[PDB]
């Protein structure tokens, strides 16, 4: 029947979805939440056999192991294991589009386990099999008979075994396919991998039985007064004697608790449900559950008979919270939400798409510590343990259903085609159904990018009809139709339009205002994180703060889908599209998150973190406002750390309580500051800190930070004049400068410092030349290839007005002696096929003090495409161990994405000042430094720079961070300017006007000497 | 504007005055403004201006260089945005070219006098026998910007001797979102802390 090229059979033989059961057989466990006898994992090893085909496999296998088979460890994603390559695309479909067809040769796992069955589960009761996720279809046998198939590779697929066991060993067969009619729902931008990647488990139920249950909590008008409302369904037979108890606890303390027996109320002209019953129990002031507080109570749902005896058990975790939209606004618990999001997907470096409890709790506790208070599913249902540790950790949760056909065309050939209704609305109904009881879920979408069709409509309203109490979204088809009741683009702009037919992108600012509009703005995508990026950050938070229905958005996305691949060492190393022997395939861009796929964060992370902070800072004298953010909590694990320094030198220091309520201010004054022994500019930098750990952070942990420029006394100070004159010698070839221990020479053909000397030692690799490019970022390349160039990239305008290969032409080189010291002058011109790009006019003053002041002045053509920076560089003869310097730190940071970085004093180890990117580039530049230290040198003035034993050369000629290697010596940037970052998007230019180098003359100094 | 230093070194085909000078209020040091002057065989003397502003005083007004001319002359002829009166704020009207009115049309007759006339984006100005060259702002008046300041009428005031000359290497904006509470744009503030500009002033 080739099921799997038929989207009208999406399963045979599969039960009904529910939410998570464990059928207890006593309360208390199921109060506690400990694990069920009922409940048995089949995790572990398990037999796999690879084929290219489904017509491949022997008939032998259905009954007897395969002797050629291997044994693997499930759950796991059969690319991992090396039996064939997962592949990387982003839009375009892995297999040609002829739907609802797939190829001939498809990628077929044969998995089986032979396992025990205590006959104690088989004298009674039904024994089902559970698997939680297989990608992306398959067919299930049990000592050697069929028994059902299964799609839709994000929600469990169970089937009744139980006339198929015997008592003792047994023996599963699951021929898993590759590619389905599924696949065609599965076009998310992610690797393509397949196989059983989701536990497996049996649960025994009682024949009599809990088939469904859902919970409910309404509130009066202000929180203090709710009603939990549990529906509760059974399947087996109906009996007078049978019970349904529903007890709320919170901790070891039961709230409350109600019995009935079944029989609903009646419906309709035939009557109600007499196989189900609906308890009722008032909770008088609930303690609400909330990101901010995820206070949570248990609801255990009893089944058992009037005498006494209990049938089974099954239980939630509770959290009272209402979601809903009114007067344009998303509240919660009745106050408008300010959405601090990231969209997730479950991918590691080494297991794929399988996930575990440790990695799970580890993304929630750096989410948590970077302020950040939601997450979307991107793009499909997850792991069920995520939903509970949403609960209880406390994070917002958008869930979304695993629909995305991105690849069709137009986008919404499938969706607005009824024949894949009902493979789609299986997609959102069996969601609803497993996820409605956990309160972290807040919001339900309908899927991603797959247009708008009739079917996103249909489905839109199922939703609303089920479960009226969250909001719906989807941003197919412009983000704003009748299917969202939030509008939800994907990398809108904050002031910029991008008015593309149909799809318009408006500025998020201007959406909100469009004639008749009135619903609130969330993106589900944003703010870019590909490679060095989340320039512009800070434009989106400030808008978010001052306009009401501007709701926040989804960060696009937590961490780099980069996979470990092996060299011939042995040595690991992070690889991305194309690397599997893969293709087509989409490159690096599989790797767009704030956190390397290790979970080391990327310097980004802590951009968002400052922007996401729950406490906003003025200052008015010295006295400090501090202004809460938080809804629902008091500030009452907080204290305020203040310190004032003079150019680093610490001057003084304070810790004052916070003692905030939600929206409150609370006022702080400093103490009078003594005046500064000397001159310079004064910084106070205030902390947020807590003192007790949490669950989710140690004690001392950082939330909030903020500066501000104090008194500055400029410096009117005369220096004392030089005991000694330099001597300048002037030959054919050279102008050489000669003080003490110290030597200059510039070379007279090139005009450029091609030397100096420290005593005997030579101190550069490379003379001191003007630079105007930058490796590439991820940002400024976008959508660019060597066979399908977009000449609309930044990275194409510079490389077609030759700015990279640009050769400097002398204008000038002179030398002239003053009183005290010694002056260079030159001039040259950067030309390319005959135009005039740049022209860099400078002075060189070496003084009786020993130090060389450069001043520069460059000229860009107005018509060139403004440069990616404007500075030197040189690459000096040594390797020293730390980088210090008085700017912007400790973190990379540039002038799009600074805000996050305070001025001080910092010193790092030199590798520190290197970010390794996946896909290298420029990278570890530090803006706003006035000195900088490096081995005997010292630089100072106002400009930005990076330090590393990577030329730019380098970097731009390298596709993958593993293969760099070190340059002798180490390849110093020093910037006068540099351009912003961007990332609005990666794909079309997003650097904003003030961040470009636009001003036709720029003017910058550097002082150069020894430390 | 207390003198910090005022030098002079010969070149090869040229004198170098170096000056630095720091203004202060109360001993509190509001601006330093460091210059060099190079005037060449070939007559023109080339002025850099470096000034630092307390990141704690209030932004400036201006940042430029000013003086009476002897002269009196009847045009003013430049190369840059024009004709009439622009401000940082107030000049997408005006284009760039080259202008020449009058010298009385070089000042604005608000009935109640302040800093007016100013033209901003210009390259090259021209006035008598005197060239000045670069990128700044300027206004040019019978006016001193202290009668201006003194004077409440526009009818009361008087020509004074010579010529009131304004360069800017920066101006603020005028702001006027409402004329009672500070109305200036953060972008048109002069509150970057260093600026830097130059001007080349020849005869002819
Ligand atoms: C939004 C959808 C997501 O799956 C990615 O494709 C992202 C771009 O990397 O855009
Ligand atoms: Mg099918
Ligand atoms: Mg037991
Ligand atoms: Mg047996
Ligand atoms: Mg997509
Ligand atoms: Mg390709
Ligand atoms: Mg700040
Ligand atoms: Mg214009
Ligand atoms: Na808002
Ligand atoms: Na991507
Ligand atoms: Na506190
Ligand atoms: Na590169
Ligand atoms: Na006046």
């Amino acid at each position: 029947r080739r099921d799997w090229e038929n989207p009208g059979v999406t399963q045979l033989n599969r039960l009904a979805a529910h939410p998570p059961f464990a059928s207890w057989r006593n309360s208390e466990e199921a109060r506690t939440d400990r694990p069920s006898q009922q409940l048995r994992s089949l995790n572990g090893e398990w037999r796999f056999a690879w084929f290219p085909a489904p017509e491949a496999v022997p008939e032998s296998w259905l009954e007897c192991d395969l002797p050629e088979a291997d044994t693997v460890v499930v759950p796991s994603n059969w690319q991992m294991h090396g039996y064939d390559a997962p592949i990387y695309t982003n839009v375009t479909y892995p297999i040609t589009v002829n739907p609802p067809f797939v190829p001939t040769e498809n990628p077929t796992g044969c998995y089986s386990l032979t396992f025990n069955v205590d006959e104690s589960w088989l004298q009674e009761g039904q024994t089902r099999i559970i698997f939680d996720g297989v990608n992306s279809a398959f067919h299930l046998w049990c000592n050697g008979r069929w028994v059902g198939y299964g799609q839709d590779s994000r929600l469990p697929s169970e089937f009744d075994l139980s006339a198929f066991l015997r008592a003792g060993e047994n023996r599963l067969a699951v021929m898993v396919l590759r590619w389905s009619d599924g696949s065609y729902l599965e076009d998310q931008d992610m690797w393509r991998m397949s196989g059983i990647f989701r536990d497996v488990s049996l649960l025994h139920k009682p024949t009599t039985q809990i088939s469904d249950f859902h919970v409910a909590t309404r509130f009066n008008d202000d929180f203090s007064r709710a009603v939990l409302e549990a529906e509760v369904q059974m399947c087996g037979e109906l009996r007078d004697y049978l019970r349904v108890t529903v007890s709320l606890w919170q901790g070891e303390t039961q709230v409350a608790s109600g019995t009935a027996p079944f029989g609903g109320e009646i419906i309709d002209e035939r009557g109600g449900y007499a196989d189900r019953v609906t308890l009722r129990l008032n909770v008088e002031n609930p303690k609400l559950w909330s990101a901010e507080i995820p206070n949570l109570y248990r609801a255990v749902v009893e089944l058992h008979t009037a005498d006494g005896t209990l049938i089974e058990a099954e239980a939630c975790d509770v959290g009272f919270r209402e979601v809903r939209i009114e007067n344009g606004l998303l509240l919660l618990n009745g106050k408008p939400l300010l959405i601090r999001g990231v969209n997730r997907h479950e991918h590691h470096p080494l297991h794929g798409q399988v996930m575990d409890e440790q990695t799970m709790v580890q993304d929630i506790l750096l989410m948590k510590q970077n302020n950040f208070n939601a997450v979307r599913c991107s793009h499909y249902p997850n792991h069920p343990l995520w939903y509970t540790l949403c609960d209880r950790y406390g994070l917002y949760v958008v869930d979304e259903a695993n629909i995305e056909t991105h690849g069709m065309v137009p986008m919404n050939r499938l969706t607005d085609d009824p024949r894949w209704l009902p493979a789609m609305s299986e997609r959102v109904t069996r969601m609803v159904q497993r996820d409605r009881n956990h309160p972290s879920v807040i919001i339900w979408s309908l899927g991603n990018e797959s247009g708008h069709g009739a079917n996103h409509d249909a489905l839109y309203r199922w939703i609303k009809s089920v479960d009226p109490s969250r909001p719906v979204q989807y941003e197919g088809g412009g983000a704003d139709t009748t299917a969202t009741d939030i509008i939800c683009p994907m990398y809108a702009r904050v002031d910029e339009d991008q008015p593309f037919p149909a799809v318009p992108k408006w500025s998020i600012k201007k959406w909100l205002s469009l004639p008749g509009e009135t619903r609130p703005l969330i993106l589900c995508e944003y703010a870019h994180a590909m490679g060095n990026s989340l320039g512009g950050f800070a434009k989106y938070w400030q808008a978010f703060r001052q306009y009401p229905r501007l709701q926040g958005g989804f960060v696009w996305d937590w961490v780099d889908q980069s996979l470990i691949k092996y060299d011939e060492n042995g040595n690991p190393w992070s690889a991305y599209g194309g690397d599997f022997g893969d293709t087509p395939n989409d490159r690096q861009f599989c790797m767009n998150g704030l956190v390397f796929a290790d979970r080391t964060p990327h310097p980004a992370l802590t951009e968002a973190k400052h922007q996401q902070q729950f406490f906003q800072f003025r200052l008015s004298g010295q006295t400090i406002e501090v202004t809460s953010e938080y809804l629902f909590r008091h500030s009452d694990n907080e204290l305020l750390h203040w310190m004032v320094a003079l150019d680093g030198k610490p001057l003084a220091s304070g810790e004052v309580p916070l003692d905030v309520a939600p929206q409150g201010k609370q006022l702080i004054e400093l103490p009078e500051l003594p005046q500064p022994e000397s001159a310079g500019q004064l910084w106070l930098t205030v902390r947020v800190v807590q003192p007790n750990a949490t669950a989710w952070s140690e004690a001392g942990h950082i939330s909030a930070w903020q500066q501000w420029r104090l008194a500055e006394n400029l410096s009117v100070t005369l220096p004392a004049a030089s005991h000694a004159i330099p001597h300048l010698t002037t030959s054919e070839m050279d102008f050489c400068i000669e003080l003490g221990n110290k030597r200059w020479q510039f070379n007279r053909q090139s005009g450029f410092l091609s030397q100096m000397w420290i005593g005997d030692k030579k101190q550069l690799l490379t003379p001191l030349r003007d630079q105007f490019t930058r490796a590439p970022l991820d940002n400024d390349i976008g959508v660019s290839e060597a066979t399908r160039i977009d000449p609309n990239a930044w990275v194409e305008r510079w490389k077609a007005a030759g700015h990279y290969q640009a050769e400097a032409a002398l204008l000038q080189c002179t030398a002239d002696t003053l009183a005290d010291a010694v002056l260079i002058t030159t001039a040259h011109a950067w030309q390319h096929q005959g135009k005039t790009l740049f022209i860099s006019r400078k002075t060189y003053r070496i003084d009786g003090s020993g130090q060389m002041a450069i001043t520069v002045d460059v000229e860009v053509a107005s018509d060139t495409p403004h440069p990616a920076r404007i500075g030197l560089n040189c690459q000096l003869a040594q390797v020293a161990e730390r980088v210090n310097w008085l700017g912007l730190g400790p973190q990379e940071n540039y002038p799009d994405r600074l805000t996050a970085a305070c001025f001080d004093r910092w010193d790092l180890p030199l590798s520190d000042m290197y970010t390794p990117y996946v896909f290298p580039s420029e990278n570890g530049l530090r803006c706003g430094t006035r000195e900088l230290n490096y081995g005997p040198h010292q630089w100072r003035g106002d400009f930005q720079f990076n330090i590393s034993r990577y030329s730019q050369q380098q970097l731009m000629e390298t596709s993958h961070r593993h293969l760099l290697h070190a340059e002798e010596g180490t390849w110093l940037n020093i910037d006068g300017f540099h351009m912003g970052i961007g990332g609005d998007d990666s794909w079309s230019p997003s650097v904003s006007a003030e961040f470009q180098l636009s001003a036709g003359r720029y003017h910058y100094q550097l002082v150069w000497c020894q430390k």
